[PDB]
């Protein structure tokens, strides 16, 4: 929230101008369990909250959900199609909020 009476202009992360830069990494695979409430982010991220384009994108995103690094080998991204079931549950709570 701006209003620090710091600066001559402190702007706020709401700005759609600004960025979300946050995490857009795929519900971890063991972890998923407790990773599943990443789909709360949908709040602390209100920029993408009403991201209705990211349904249809989600199909190429698929792919890039997992770390690049670990989409070498397969193997993460492959082990994916379990976690893609609550994965898939963000994208879906933010076309409703």
């Amino acid at each position: 929230m701006a209003g620090a009476s710091d600066r001559t202009g402190v702007r706020r992360p709401r700005k759609a101008k600004k960025d979300p830069n946050a995490p857009k990494r795929a519900l971890s695979s063991y972890m998923f369990f407790a990773k599943e409430k990443r789909v709360e982010i949908i709040a602390e991220n209100p920029e993408i909250a009403k991201d209705v384009a990211a349904i249809g994108k989600m199909i190429g995103a698929a792919w890039n959900a997992l770390s690049d690094e670990e989409k070498k080998p397969y193997e993460r991204m492959s082990d994916e199609d379990r976690v893609r079931y609550e994965r898939e549950k963000a994208e879906y709570a933010q076309r409703k909020v």
